[PDB]
């Protein structure tokens, strides 16, 4: 028999060495993932997946100047705290990581540029990747990306997860389907922005693992990026107060899921083509989701949303007139 | 005693009795969801060892955590997706509290203990401490105390043997206000709900079960510390803004708000929990009732904006009318 030897995802040697450091340091009884803006939702691919597969753990999703303030009274020597900071000096964030350290929690700081205020209370330090679309970097070793890598390891190294060599495999396809996907999208992303150009206020729709991804877009993309007025709703949530705003030509953005929550994401488009709105589907499913597994294929739709809705935001921004990097307030005045 | 306090303290000795509090879920649908802030909140903030979750519906029922089990404690309040989360939690050993409005309603059947909690619509009032929201609170209290402990236990059931006073107090102060409000915001098709630490669900209420729900008016809600990590970018002069503020420690997140929508003119209405009346609560613990204080003080904006835009609280087009 011929012995092989295979290799590792940078992504995936980062986030187990430090979950195994941790280990042999502490209990991993409780995480915070902390951030703000897009620095928070780039967590919920994480967040779901340990709500969803997590027997033991506590997990919580704070935004970053709450922490501080009101910090829990569960914080403490078998915590681990999870920040993100793009150029690492959100000083909210700083602070969080501090008050994480000082409370005696291990602190993980996910930074895009190295030497950062943030790596100062890290106890370890990861440098995802990034580009501004169309340049791209490699998807697995995203921001959010390592919300689930580092989720994964977690699991896997406290309470053990039956399908953790499926979900390695499935982010080695990951590549592969982010670029198959954002191909597949650019004549249906040219056409949304040509017909959504003109429109004031947008609905994000989402459920599962897809919700974060949403709610970001709204935030992040539509808000910050384009200055249109914007709101996140549940797709389970929509039924329940939001959906009475519902008129013909209402804009949605449904961000569709693969996997368990998906009858909710069905159940709101029957509604809001029964009464006409103006839905712009993006499904995963039809995405190629299918492709990266059909066991746990549902815990990487979050991730899939943010890459593809790359090329509907570019369309967008430029039938808009609107660059995405337009700001009037950050990076520009004292707030 | 408090029938709410004796309603509490009644039921989770009793759970206690045979089982542990591992795990506390608060599930439901909309309203029924941001009615439990108040108690989601005070948990964050006092208890140690509890896990404490706060999940929608139909995604309890959907993708359910593989953490809830015989140890677990589902809060639910009321919608067969709230029913079905109901089952699922007692099909997997979960002990089950329901808060309902009406007896032998649907949620009943699968829920060990039921609490009537109380409700009028405004200007008709009703006990402020059996409010489906102040359960919340009352729950966890009893939770953590009974479990971990609680060290201001009694200043905060004295706290709440206030709070129908500063209610009453705070809702007559606003009166004039609110009408100032509504003729002045009754043509706006946008407005944002903000608030932070335990005013947020409040915010969240106002904007999905207020504004969208009974004015059909656009909205969402936008947590003081995340404003400025990009939605604060669609403000300038006249972006209408309602800042639920907070006392207490994240006090500072709402102050940096107010600065900052104010120096680009946004048109804001400030409802200030520390104006209407919490520092009568306590000095100590008066921060956990500001969602609470903030939910009654705007049933008179409500109403008052209701009557300015001559769009009943209870039009609907959908609900209570058509199948979805």
């Amino acid at each position: 028999e011929n012995l092989y030897f295979q290799g590792m995802s940078v992504a995936h040697e980062n986030a187990r060495r430090i979950i195994s450091d941790i280990l042999g340091k502490q209990n991993i009884e409780r995480v915070w993932f902390v951030g703000c803006g897009g620095s928070l939702t780039g967590f919920w691919p994480g967040k779901y997946f340990l709500d969803c597969e997590a027997s033991k753990l506590a997990v919580g999703y704070i935004t970053s100047n709450e922490f501080v303030h009101a910090t829990p009274k569960a914080l403490g020597k078998n915590s681990v705290v999870i920040l993100a900071s793009q150029q690492g000096n959100t000083a909210e964030t700083v602070a969080a990581a501090r008050v994480a350290r000082e409370k005696g929690a291990a602190t993980i700081g996910l930074v895009y540029q190295p030497d950062t205020p943030l790596c100062e209370y890290s106890d370890y330090i990861i440098e995802y990747q990034w580009a501004r679309y169309p340049e791209t970097v490699d998807p697995a070793q995203q921001k959010a990306a390592y919300s689930l890598w580092l989720a994964l390891e977690i699991l896997a190294q406290t309470e053990g997860y039956a399908q953790y060599d499926e979900l390695v495999s499935a982010f080695g396809r990951f590549s592969d389907v982010v670029h198959g996907a954002q191909r597949q999208v650019q004549e249906d992303a040219q056409r949304f922005a040509a017909e959504w150009k003109d429109e004031k206020v947008v609905y994000m729709m989402g459920s599962g693992p897809s919700f974060g991804a949403a709610h970001q877009e709204s935030i992040c993309i539509l808000l910050e990026m384009q200055w249109i007025n914007s709101a996140s709703i549940h797709s389970g949530e929509y039924f329940h107060g939001p959906f009475e705003i519902t008129e013909p030509g209402t804009p949605f953005i449904l961000l569709q899921s693969s996997g368990r929550t998906r009858p909710l994401d069905d159940r709101a488009i029957r509604f809001i083509e029964r009464y006409q709105g103006k839905l712009q589907l993006i499904d995963a499913d039809k995405l190629g989701i299918q492709d990266l597994s059909t066991d746990v294929g549902e815990y990487f739709c979050g991730l899939l949303h943010n890459c593809v809705l790359d090329v509907y935001n570019l369309a967008l921004a430029t039938a808009r007139n609107h660059p995405l990097t337009t700001r009037r307030y950050m990076w520009k005045v004292e707030y």
